[PDB]
């Protein structure tokens, strides 16, 4: 049942030193699969995760011939046989380096970045989800809580504007100010979830959706996305 | 059946002159309860209404002690049955004291305000709800309409622009330029409602939903709350 | 079963050369009937049907005593049957007089636009609808499919920003970089689709719709157009 | 030396039961002249004047043959002499229903600001589609969005947090007044800046 | 006198059919020259003008050793010896496309207003990155949006609702203008800009 | 010719350990002064300067008895003379929760930039709600949405792709820098403009 299918991938050269994140190609398509790599504990990031994870994505960025990113998470739990996408960062804080750096790059790279939610996505976790261009998620297993335990002001998680620009002000609103646990069907119903599918079937699903995006015009898709973060047409 | 529960409200010194708003804490939470007290008359407000409406948020917004405000309407009407939050102003005004200082208060204060809509909120009524941070409503008796008849200019009823931010711009030209009426679960589908709640547990999940609220940071809450009125998360 | 209930409309005076277009008034309604009528290639524009197009909506902008455009497409095709409200301009152009014209032309004229969606909505027919102010959508028939072949320019489908404002950044991404075909319920699910009708009522439901706004003050009905459009009520 | 020109303008039929505000239409051209008219408390707003300021402007919104609306304050004071557009507040309209009007209304509005403009009276002038100042006389002062889509978020910080007072050439520099005018010349001005309107239109 | 050094630049392969706009390669620098090439009738775009303009900065866009894009007017008019960048409009693409590829495209495009600027000609120069203009000849002239969002809402009013014509200097000190330079000189201040772009790269 | 005033200043209990970041208390004003320490590294921060610095803006916002926070860089630099704001970067929190903290506090948070305010240093000055600079040795270079917002697009647009130097007056022309004041008055200045703040307060 699990959504890695292993023999469809290829390991990115150049990379050999990873140990928090995994980097593949496809065996055909023009896509990169990039995963948290730390099951163990839920997936979530550290600082050397947050750098590697940076490093993945900028190459990603820079690769002529990858079209589109499918980020997601490793698993499940050998521990409990949970799923994880990214329980976000150190949960006691307060008692590249920063995801802030990473979201960044998510949000202006010029290529089509999904998320796939294969577990819980929590914290900096679901912010990462919140960042990127579309989601998917597994209906059995996807979480959705919006926490700022793992950040270091005082003044709020991160990426509030771009929720409230797919959900509402109101949804919005909920999601930050109580932080409950969502299903991917209800974050679907609000509309940060572009879609719902079976868990075993998340990544076959990702492929088939990142191979319509790669089938368009490259030129057409960068400067949508332009145009989608600038919040105009440009016409 | 009635949503208020009596026993667990305290009145809030220094408002003894009250006559068209109650007002009262929580027995235990940081949680105020600000109400119209006009059934028999829908709870339609006129210029003394507003007057006490404003004075009363405003004292809820500098009471340091004070987290959430849940703002409804008390009922029912004794003459029909009828339940209303809020019907608005003057409905034939054309043939704080004005409803837009009040709206400007709720929007900008540094708490949340949580809209408990037991009836009908209708006009000023339906603005009133729109501004609020959340919006829970009484699945049986919750009725939504945007009219203008109680605003003195010639230009259309207020706070078109937060309502297209929660709901979208096709819904809430919809919900402006044809005026229609809808429930509590049609507003919860187009995102100008967070939640359905059975009609006697309004405010018992008001309440709930104020403690999870209060139980988080609240240097957070209005540092968020602040991002979310900017349209931008600072970062 | 067809929509259009001929009866009930009278040619506008002045519009004898239209090949392209049908433009009626309805014989007691303040409302107009503004089709593409080449039914036999699926209502596809030419730059002749463009011209005809803004000369016919501009006449309604124009006109004292019309409140109300309906936008449709005329049909069924005599050749399968099928129903196609616009499937765009000229598929194959890259190997007022422009359709950009006209969706700035129906986006700030101060009189509200219905588009019925009879059928396949596609390319530059897909951007007709969302620059709309409503859409209401054949059950049966409709079809959604945001499509750039009829684009001249290599960087995208135009009105990206007005779907985002309506469905929301995720769902307005997707719609662009995959560019599926959905059907009226799923377009209503998104925000994009104000309701869904039962064919062959289509335009009686549009005739309902336009009565209701005309029913309302045309100065409020127009200064909230002008405030949508701005995304500030200028309170 | 006062910028009103009596031979100029011309009452509007129906509003001769006007107690705050003026409202002229000028002799030849398409252009309204729309007036605070409390000089005695340096013009400014009661609910009634707020509600008498909304039909006026709304009948100058609805009148075909209308281009310009001039919008600005009579003097000077008959109490200290002073000069003032208007300052600020002193029912059933909101002052932000008339804003909305001034911003929305398919007429061009300038401001011709006379004398002081402060508080309402200066959000009332921000507001107007075009400003022109009385170089002697003008007074700004904010006793924040729109302003800072005119002078930028800085100084229109400044104007809020400080709360200074500031000249028609400081105002125009910044960019929130298009240009300035001689007092005695200001509403000559501006019927030509209206002028050249109506001629483009 | 004329702005354009010959020497300085060299045709770009594969576009020897161009009619209405011309398209050289520095012969050094990773800057192109874009410019309209109707002086006769004031560098005014037709249909056909619009989609070679768009095929030539669509080339421009791909070209990886080109930073960045000087767009501007040949002349002066062998009509009348005016001198214009563009005049606006006199057909596969529409020219909020162009606009649209050059606010989007990721290299710079200076607009060098050598002249008259107006109508379509004024909203290209404003959505450039950035404007030299000539301080003899430059002329801007609307016959709203992107305009505000450089010289503030008062003056992006004052120029579409007046259509007054405006110097070199005067959109300078609004805003709309980056710098001023000598007619003759500038091409070559827009090379030494596009230079420490490059430089910068 | 320091801008420090040794004998106004009061330094705040419990910060003795500060060790990248200096922060007092005015002698009598609601007002405190918040200062990058490593003048002998031109102000750059490193992730501890990003952490105290945090620290010490959050303990400002939750002052009831402040108004004003004064934003400034120590000075001259031990190393070379020179004078520097911030020169950017040389670990819990981003340099962006900074910037947050910055324009979403209830106080005023007035830059004195002091001498080169470059890359983060730049972007920090820009997010202050007020900016004051030294005449003589201010500089500003940025090695964009909200520049925009101060300057316009043209202006932010030359700031970011040329990445030139700008004095306290060029940045004060265009809008982004409030008042110049000279360097051995710039804190005298500061704490005059927070005066009027508090006083309005």
């Amino acid at each position: 049942d699990n959504p890695f299918d292993a023999k469809a991938w290829r390991l990115v050269d150049g990379f050999d030193d990873l140990t928090d994140i995994t980097y593949h190609r496809h065996v055909d398509d023009a896509t990169v699969r990039v995963a948290f790599n730390r099951p163990e504990v839920r997936n979530a990031f550290r600082p050397h995760t947050v750098d590697e994870l940076y490093r993945v994505l900028d190459h990603a960025r820079m690769s002529p011939d990858v079209g589109v990113v499918l980020l997601t998470g490793n698993g499940p739990s050998p521990k409990d046989g949970g799923w994880a996408f990214c329980s976000g960062g150190d949960q006691r804080i307060r008692g590249r380096l920063h995801i802030l750096e990473v979201q960044r790059l998510i949000r202006f790279m010029p290529k089509v970045v999904i998320c796939l939610v294969n577990g819980w996505a929590a914290g900096g976790g679901h912010s990462l989800h919140v960042v990127c261009d579309l989601t998917l998620a597994s209906r059995e297993y996807a979480r959705f809580k919006q926490t700022d335990a793992d950040v270091g002001s005082f003044d709020g998680g991160y990426g509030s504007a771009y929720l409230a620009r797919q959900v509402g002000q109101k949804f919005a609103r909920e999601i930050f100010f109580l932080g409950r646990t969502y299903t991917a069907e209800q974050m679907h119903q609000m509309g940060a979830v572009n879609a719902v599918a079976e868990h075993a079937e998340l990544e076959t699903v990702g492929l088939q959706w990142a191979a319509e995006i790669n089938a368009k015009s490259p030129q057409a898709q960068r400067m949508l996305k332009f145009a989608f973060n600038l919040l105009d047409d440009g016409l």
